[PDB]
């Protein structure tokens, strides 16, 4: 087993070891090594980090140091020549609904977080980085290339701050830099409940004994709950419209209000928890507050694992699925459940799946109002469109009836994200998610594209010709070589995403390998995997299998018509059946009798 040797993060856990419930922090999953998988620990290294100075400085930090003999190209330049595109027509995925993209972001946030080095609300360098673009300490700005139109209109660079690492916050440490994962590595709904003791508590309704999550008191959605608002007044959600003055939502994960659809999904899960608590109180009038909380919780966690492994991964991994994820043989305590550093870049393939617009549909799945179709960028940190413009039902119908954006090698990331991204700490719509992804790739000391190809037993092109055959694209290969001068230097994020998709999947060979391995490990190394004998009863498990996102919509919204397979593309009304024709969740196996 493993756990630590330099650790400092959450204090003071002891453990029970007879407890049938996961801890909040992730500790004590593995009995041999209690900290394996816990939040606030280093992300795992499947390969040694690769920094300019070999310890902490990212490639591209020092102007005349090379990576294997060549200058690494500016992040924003790669964004401009390879990732961008203008024409949104013919870009949609004919067989993946908007929910496909959205579930990905959910699983993701449940698995990893690498927050920025924070270092003060007192600091002036938060504007020495912003206002002047001076590289230094944890300001590692994204410079604009010449001829970039943002030069003429936004300044000389885009703010950026290196991610946090273990040990500190301020200075530095001995050995090599390791970024922190602020959330638990186990699929366990930590995005609903929180990853800290702290926060998990603030989220609960501890005045009633019903094991419920606190809800909004200021507003309701046709009698259905909304997530509570957040405290911190320099609120970004208030900024995007100081007239509506509606603050961001407060959830188990801090990014829950990043974009209106992620908040919508968070809301659906909060509602499911409260609903499972009320019905559980019905079956067992004697269970106390803690017991109701933990049980509903345990439930929701299994639900997220079931939709993820049964409905989601097969249509991501395609025919590579069984090659990486075998059928389940049981808990294996030898497996390292930790999320690796590289996974957090591989799982970013989802950014190439976000379309440029979001729609609100009415009860008939017809355009909801005048302005029903909105540009994605006006929805970053937008909570007022939910509270002051229809509830979540409009938005949920769009999730089912619209499609995701299909990855394409000539159209990669939509301009709504590539030029108009809104960062919570700054004031403009005008950031580039693609460039940021690239800069972070380097901030985290990632090995290049060929190290990972090697790692996955895949060929390593060393020439233009070789790269063309792997990418099956002459022109993209030319653009990559002109910017990188050697495939060894291709940042893993762009390289992994530039590969053609595997059969029946939505990612290429490299990514399928990286994703497949990680997912096999968090299942196999999770003592509380829903299928691990003893976690649930066979009766509960039998009951556990009829879950479906569609059902979920039926019990928690006022939508009455849903598709049966929500992840594939579905046309209204042909594919939409009546909610009462959908398998329900039979709770009877949770009934406990004293004798
Ligand atoms: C706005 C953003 C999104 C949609 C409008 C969006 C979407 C996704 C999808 C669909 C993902 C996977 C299936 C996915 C994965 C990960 N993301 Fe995003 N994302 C939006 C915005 C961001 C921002 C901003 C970041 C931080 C970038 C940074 O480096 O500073 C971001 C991250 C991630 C992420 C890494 C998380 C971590 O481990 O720290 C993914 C796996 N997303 N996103
Ligand atoms: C749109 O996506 C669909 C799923 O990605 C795809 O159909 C899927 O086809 C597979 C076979 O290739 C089927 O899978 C299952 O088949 C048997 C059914 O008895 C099951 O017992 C197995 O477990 C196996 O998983 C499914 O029938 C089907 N999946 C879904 C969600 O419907 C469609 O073909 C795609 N549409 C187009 C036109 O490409
Ligand atoms: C900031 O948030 C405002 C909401 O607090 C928003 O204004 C609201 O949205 C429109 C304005 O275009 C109005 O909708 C329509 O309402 C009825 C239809 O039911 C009509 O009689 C009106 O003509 C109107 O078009 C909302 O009533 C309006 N609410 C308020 C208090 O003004 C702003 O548009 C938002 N601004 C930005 C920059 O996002
Ligand atoms: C905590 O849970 C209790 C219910 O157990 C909530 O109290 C109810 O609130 C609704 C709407 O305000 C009303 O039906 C009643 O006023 C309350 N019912 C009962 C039985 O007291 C309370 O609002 C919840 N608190 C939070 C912040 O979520
Ligand atoms: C549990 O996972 C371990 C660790 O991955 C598996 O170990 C096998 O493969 C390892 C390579 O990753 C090597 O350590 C060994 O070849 C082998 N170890 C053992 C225990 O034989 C292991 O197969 C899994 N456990 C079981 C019983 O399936
Ligand atoms: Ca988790």
């Amino acid at each position: 087993s493993w756990e630590v040797g330099c650790g400092a993060p959450v204090p003071l856990v002891k453990c029970d070891e007879n407890s049938p419930y996961r801890t909040i922090t992730g500790d004590c999953n593995n009995r041999r090594s209690p900290a394996l998988g816990a939040a606030n620990r280093a992300l795992a290294r499947w390969l040694p980090a690769e920094y300019e100075d070999g310890l902490a400085l990212p490639f591209g930090w020092t102007q005349r140091k090379t990576r294997n003999g060549f200058r690494v190209p500016l992040a924003r330049e790669v964004s401009n020549k390879i990732v961008g595109y203008l024409d949104e027509e013919g870009v949609l995925d004919q067989n993946r609904s908007l929910l496909f993209m959205q579930w990905g972001q959910i699983v993701d946030h449940d698995l990893d977080f690498a927050p920025e080095t924070e270092l003060g609300s007192n600091e002036h360098s938060k504007t020495q980085c912003e206002e002047y673009c001076i590289q230094g300490d944890n300001c590692f700005p994204i410079m604009f290339p010449k001829n970039d139109p943002k030069l003429k209109t936004q300044g000389k660079c885009m703010p950026f701050f290196r991610a946090g690492f273990v040990c500190p916050t301020p200075p530095y440490q001995s050995l090599a830099r390791e970024q922190i994962n602020a959330v638990t590595s186990f699929l366990d709904a930590s995005l609903v409940y929180g990853s800290e003791p702290s926060l998990a508590s603030r989220l609960r309704n501890l005045s009633s004994p019903l094991g419920l999550m606190a809800v909004n008191q200021e507003a309701w959605d046709h009698g259905l709950a909304y997530l509570p608002f957040n405290n911190k007044k320099p609120s970004p959600c208030e900024f995007i419209n100081t007239t509506a003055r509606v603050p961001c939502f407060l959830a188990g994960d801090f990014r829950a209000s990043e974009q209106i659809l992620l908040a919508t999904a968070h809301t659906l899960l909060l509602r499911e928890h409260n609903r499972l608590a009320r019905e559980l109180k019905k079956l067992n009038p004697h269970w106390n507050g803690e017991k109701l909380y933990q049980e509903a919780r345990k439930i929701l966690g299994a639900f997220i694992q079931i939709i993820t492994f049964r409905d989601y991964l097969p249509i991501v991994l395609g025919s590579e699925m069984q090659k990486w994820i075998p059928p389940y043989q049981g808990y294996n305590n030898s497996v390292d459940p930790r999320i690796s550093n590289v996974f957090t870049f591989a799982f970013r393939f989802g950014h190439m799946e976000v379309p440029s617009t979001v729609s609100r549909l009415d009860e008939n799945y017809q355009p909801w109002g005048p302005e029903a179709e909105l540009p994605l960028h006006t929805l970053f940190f937008n909570t007022w469109r939910i509270i002051k413009d229809g509830g979540i039902d409009p938005l949920v119908r769009g999730l089912l009836a619209k499609k995701s954006k299909l990855m394409n090698q000539d159209k990669m990331v939509t301009s709504e994200l590539r030029n108009k991204l809104f960062q919570p700490t700054h004031k403009i719509h005008g950031f580039d998610l693609a460039a940021i992804n690239l800069q972070r790739c380097r901030d985290h000391g990632m090995p290049g594209y060929n190290s990972w190809r090697g790692f996955c037993g895949l060929s390593q092109p060393k020439t233009l010709k070789g790269l063309q055959t792997v990418l099956k694209n002459k022109i993209l290969a030319k653009k990559l070589m002109d910017l990188y001068k050697t495939p060894d230097n291709i940042d893993i994020w762009i390289g992994g995403n530039a590969e053609p998709m595997v059969e029946r999947g939505r990612v290429g060979p490299l990514l399928a390998c990286l994703l497949g391995r990680q997912f096999q490990q968090i299942r196999d190394g999770d003592r509380f995997w829903w299928e691990n004998p003893g976690v649930f009863t066979e009766k509960q498990r039998d009951s556990l299998q009829k879950v479906s996102f569609s059902r979920l919509i039926c019990d928690n919204t006022h939508i009455t018509k849903v598709p049966l397979h929500a992840f594939q593309a579905n046309n209204y009304p042909h594919d939409f059946v009546d909610c009462s024709t959908v398998d329900k969740l039979d709770l009877s196996p949770w009934a406990s009798r004293e004798n």
